RNA sequence: GCUCGCUGGGGAUACUGCGGGCCUUGGGACCGGGAGAGGCCGGGGGUACCCCCGGGGUAGGGGUGAAAUCCUAUAAUCCCGGG
C-alpha cells in the first residue's frame, strides 16, 4: 500500500541531525548529520549543511521503499535553547524536493514546568 | 532697680491637679454574607533532567570569536520499550 515513516529533526546552534525512522520508531532508516557533509566546524549548522544532509537521507529512505514522511522538529530544550537553529526550514524543504510526500509537520521540543536550573551562575556568560 | 528667691495672712475659680456623678464620638468585644501565593501538618500529581538495563544503527558527538582538552569501535551522539 504506502510505506509512511517519521523524519526526526534536531537543530541546535553548533549542528543539525537528520535521522528517518519507520511509523512506530523503532527502526532506523537513515542518520545524516551536519559534520558528516562538511569539513569545517563553523559550517555545521549552516543551512546548505542542512540541504545535503537532507538529500542524502532522502535518497537512503527512497531506496528502501518509503513513500513519505511526517517531520518531528526540535530544539534541545531542556534547560538549553528553546529556538531552533537556522538549519530546520532548510531541511524541510529539502526533503519534499527530494522526491517524498510530507504529512504532518509539528514541533516536539522538550518544556519544562519549572524545572532544572541552568549552566553560567547567577550573571551568565560574560562576554 | 539688683540678689527672680523665701515666708504670714485675705480674695477669685477660667485652665491644669485631686474627689464624686453622667455619657459615646477614640479604642476594644460580638454577630452576618463574602476576599486573599498569610502560616503549619498529612495525602496525591506535573513536565523536565540524570543514571541503569534491553532493541535499532554506524562514525562521529560536544564546544568556541576561532580552537583544544573532554566523550566515542567495551558501539557514542540520535530514535524506541522499561526500571
Ligand atoms: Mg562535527
Ligand atoms: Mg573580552
Ligand atoms: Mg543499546
Amino acid at each position: 500500500k504506502e510505506k509512511w515513516g517519521i523524519a526526526h529533526i534536531y537543530s541546535s546552534y553548533n549542528n543539525t541531525i537528520i535521522h528517518i525512522t519507520d511509523i512506530t520508531g523503532a527502526e532506523t532508516i537513515s542518520r545524516w548529520s551536519g559534520g558528516m557533509v562538511v569539513k569545517a566546524d563553523r559550517d555545521e549548522p549552516s543551512p546548505y549543511a542542512a540541504m545535503l544532509a537532507a538529500r542524502r537521507a532522502a535518497e537512503e529512505a527512497l531506496e528502501k521503499g518509503i513513500v513519505g514522511v511526517h517531520i518531528r522538529v526540535r530544539a534541545p530544550g531542556g534547560s538549553k535553547s528553546k529556538t531552533p537553529g537556522p538549519g530546520a526550514q532548510a531541511a524541510i524543504r529539502a526533503l519534499a524536493r527530494a522526491g517524498l510526500k510530507i504529512g504532518r509537520v509539528e514541533d516536539v521540543t522538550p518544556i519544562p514546568h519549572d524545572g532544572t536550573r541552568p549552566k553560567g551562575g547567577r550573571r551568565g556568560r560574560r562576554v
